[PDB]
C-alpha cells in the first residue's frame, strides 16, 4: 500500500492558499508583501516550481507574512473568492485565477480599480481571525468562519456571492481550561477558534473548533450558518491546533488534525492568556467515514516532524513557530489526496498519501531501521526558547543487539541528565520511552519483543506499557492514566509483568514477545506464545486504539530495557 510521500514545500505556512485550477493544475498562494506568486504543479501534484502571478492579481493588502490568503471556488460561477486571514479585502475573480480581479464595497458594488488607494478606503472589511469560505446549499450561500481569541466563533455569511454580508446570530464556544492534576497550572485559552465546517447530506452544517480541552469541540446548524446548537466535545483528539474536514468525490469525508496529548502544565504556565510553550505539535494525522460520520477509520499519522529530537529545534533558522500542525487538502484522483501541512520553512510540507494506505488494517517497524520515520522518541530540555518552545534530546537511543548480528535496537531508560529537569517550572522529563502509530481498532492485536538490559536497575526501574487514542509524548508518564490498556513490566525483585494482581515472571538477558489482544472492555496478554492473564479497560475511548507508548519507570538512572520490533492488526469493522 503507497506510503504518505512529501513532494515539495509550500510558499506559507498551511491551511490557505492552496487552490486546484484544472485538472492537472494545482497552486499554494502565499503571504508575501512584494509582487504576488505561488507554487505551481502542471501534474496534479507530483513536481512544483514557483511562479510569479500576473499583473491583475491583487497583491496582499491584508494578511501576515507566513500565511496565504484564503482561495475558493464558487461551484455556480466558476470564479474565486479570496479573503485573507486577518485584515485586507474581499476579492472576486472575472475569467479566473488569471483574469481581471475585483474588490468588494461596502455597498455591495464591486471595484474593478483597486489599484487607486482612495477607492480602497470603502471596501468591504470582514472583522476576525478568519478560516476557509465554504459554498453551502447547492452553493447557494457562502459562509467564512472567523473568531477571537477569548471570544469564540461566529460566521461571515453571504447570499449574493459575496456582494453583501451578515453575521451568524451565534457560532462555536468551549469552556476554558480547569488546572487539575496532573497540571500544574491552566492551559492557553482559546475559546472554540479556528473552525472548519462541512455540510452533511441533510443538510445540516457541521463545525469543529480548536479548544483548550483535551479534544477539539462541535456544533451543529440547521439554517445553513445562521445559528448553532450548543457546543460539545468531538471526538477528535487535541489542544491548541487546527482541524480540518472535506469530502472526496464519491462522499467520503476526510478528517486532518494533530492528534496529539500536550504534556501537563507547568508551575510557570502562565494565566492563560497566551501560550507558555508547545509540546504537542509534531504530527499530523488522517481519518475517513463512508457513512457520514457514523464511524470513522484511519487515525494514522501521515508524517512526523523531521526535527523534533534535535537540541536546536526551537531556534533553528528563526524562531517563528514550527511543526506539523494546521493543513489543507485537494483531491487528486480516486486513491490519493494532496495536503499542505505544517509551519515554517523548515517544517511546512505538501504531502500525497492513498485512502488504501488509510484504511489498511496492518502496520510492523523495526525501532533500528524506522526510529527517524516512526518513531516518537523526544523528551525535552525544560527551558523555553524561541517563540513558546523547547529544544529536545532524543530520549532513547539504538544499540547493538546483544544476541548478537547486525540488527540495532532502542533502549529505554531512565536517564542521568540533569538538562532534562527544571525545578522552578516542576518538571523531570529524564524517564526515557517511545510510542508509534497503527491504524485504529476496537478490536485489534499488537505484539512486541523486548529484553531487559544486563545492568544495574533501580527499585522501580520497568516498562509501562499503554494503549492509547492520541499520541502521548515519549517523556510522559502520566500516559498510562488516560490509557485504553495499561500495565508495567517490573524489573524487581525479579523480572515479571503485573496483570491485574497476578505476577508472570520471565528471564532477563534474553528476547521475548508481548501479545496484547484487545476487544471491547478488556485485553488478553501473552508472553512468548502463552496465555499469560487479562485487563480491564481503564478508560473508554469514542475511537479505539491507534498508538503503543512504553515509558521507562524507574526513578534512579538505570539500564531499563531493550525494544526491537512492533507489529499491530486491527479488525474491518
Ligand atoms: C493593518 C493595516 O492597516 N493593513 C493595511 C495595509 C497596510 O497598511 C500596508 O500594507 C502598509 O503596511 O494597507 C492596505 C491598503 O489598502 O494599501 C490595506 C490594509 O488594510
Ligand atoms: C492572526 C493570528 O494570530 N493567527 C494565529 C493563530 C491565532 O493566534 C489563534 O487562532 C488564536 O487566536 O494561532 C496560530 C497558531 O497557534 O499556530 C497561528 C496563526 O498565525
Ligand atoms: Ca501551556
Ligand atoms: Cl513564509
Ligand atoms: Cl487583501
Amino acid at each position: 500500500v503507497p506510503e504518505p510521500e512529501v513532494v515539495a514545500t509550500p510558499p506559507a505556512d498551511a491551511g490557505r492558499g492552496l487552490i486546484r485550477v484544472d485538472s492537472r493544475e494545482i497552486r499554494h498562494y502565499s503571504g508575501t508583501r512584494k509582487e504576488p506568486d505561488y507554487l505551481v504543479s502542471r501534474d496534479n501534484g507530483k513536481t512544483w516550481e514557483m511562479k510569479a502571478a500576473p499583473a491583475g492579481y491583487p497583491p496582499n493588502y491584508g494578511g501576515i507574512p507566513k500565511e496565504s490568503p484564503a482561495i475558493v471556488r464558487n461551484p455556480l460561477t466558476r470564479e474565486f473568492i479570496r479573503v485573507q486571514p486577518i485584515g485586507g479585502f474581499v476579492f472576486l475573480s472575472r475569467g479566473g485565477l488569471d483574469g481581471k480581479w475585483l474588490a468588494v464595497t461596502n455597498d455591495g458594488k464591486l471595484e474593478e480599480d483597486w489599484k487607486d488607494p482612495e477607492k480602497r478606503k470603502n471596501l468591504k472589511k470582514l472583522g476576525g481571525i478568519m478560516r476557509t469560505p465554504v459554498f453551502v446549499n447547492k452553493g447557494r450561500r457562502v459562509i467564512v468562519p472567523f473568531h477571537n481569541m477569548g471570544g469564540g466563533t461566529k460566521f461571515h455569511i453571504s447570499d449574493d456571492g459575496g456582494l453583501t454580508w451578515h453575521v451568524s446570530r451565534n457560532g462555536v464556544t468551549s469552556p476554558r481550561h480547569e488546572a487539575r492534576p496532573p497540571h500544574q497550572g491552566v492551559r492557553w485559552f482559546n475559546n472554540a477558534v479556528e473552525a472548519t465546517v462541512l455540510e452533511m447530506k441533510d443538510g445540516t452544517l457541521w463545525a469543529l473548533a480548536r479548544t483548550s480541552q483535551d479534544q477539539a469541540w462541535q456544533a451543529f446548524s440547521k439554517d445553513y450558518g445562521e445559528t448553532w446548537s450548543k457546543p460539545e466535545p468531538s471526538r477528535f483528539f487535541g489542544t491548541l491546533t487546527m482541524n480540518t474536514l472535506g469530502r472526496l468525490d464519491d462522499g467520503t469525508i476526510v478528517s486532518l488534525w494533530t492528534n496529539t496529548m500536550a504534556l501537563p502544565e507547568n508551575a510557570t504556565a502562565g494565566n492563560g492568556t497566551w501560550e507558555d510553550v508547545f509540546t504537542n505539535r509534531d504530527s499530523h494525522h488522517i481519518a475517513m467515514s463512508g457513512d457520514e460520520g457514523k464511524t470513522w477509520y484511519g487515525f494514522r499519522e501521515i508524517i512526523l516532524d523531521e526535527h523534533r529530537n534535535h537540541p536546536g529545534y526551537a531556534t533553528l533558522d528563526g524562531p517563528e513557530d514550527r511543526g506539523k500542525h494546521q493543513s489543507e487538502m485537494v483531491q487528486l484522483d480516486k486513491n490519493r489526496i494532496l495536503i499542505s501541512l505544517g509551519q515554517h520553512k523548515n517544517h511546512r510540507r505538501l504531502v500525497i498519501v492513498d485512502r488504501r494506505w488509510v484504511g489498511a488494517k496492518t502496520r510492523a517497524t523495526q525501532t533500528g531501521k524506522d526510529l527517524d520515520s516512526q518513531w516518537t522518541i523526544h523528551t525535552y530540555i525544560p527551558q523555553k526558547k524561541g517563540h513558546c518552545s523547547y529544544n529536545r534530546k532524543p530520549s532513547a537511543e539504538l544499540v547493538q543487539d546483544p544476541s548478537g548480528g547486525t540488527k540495532k535496537v532502542l533502549q529505554i531508560k531512565r536517564l542521568d541528565d540533569p538538562e532534562l529537569v527544571n525545578e522552578k517550572s516542576n518538571v523531570d522529563y529524564r524517564n526515557g520511552g517511545a510510542t508509534w502509530n497503527f491504524p485504529n481498532g476496537t478490536t485489534g492485536l499488537v505484539k512486541f519483543r523486548f529484553r531487559v538490559v544486563d545492568g544495574e536497575q533501580a527499585d522501580d526501574s520497568g516498562l509501562q506499557v499503554s494503549l492509547t487514542d492520541r499520541l502521548f509524548n515519549a517523556c510522559d508518564s502520566t500516559t498510562k492514566d488516560y490509557a485504553l490498556f495499561t500495565f508495567p513490566i517490573r524489573l524487581k525483585p525479579a523480572p515479571h509483568l503485573l496483570l491485574g494482581m497476578k505476577k508472570v515472571p520471565f528471564t532477563p538477558g534474553a528476547w521475548h514477545e508481548i501479545s496484547l489482544l484487545w476487544q471491547g472492555g478488556q485485553a488478553v496478554v501473552s508472553l512468548d506464545g502463552k496465555k499469560a492473564g487479562t485487563l480491564k479497560m481503564a478508560n473508554k475511548s469514542p475511537n479505539g486504539a491507534s498508538y503503543i507508548h512504553f515509558i521507562s519507570t524507574g526513578s534512579q538512572p538505570d539500564a531499563g530495557i531493550l525494544l526491537d520490533t512492533v507489529n499491530a492488526r486491527v479488525k474491518a469493522a
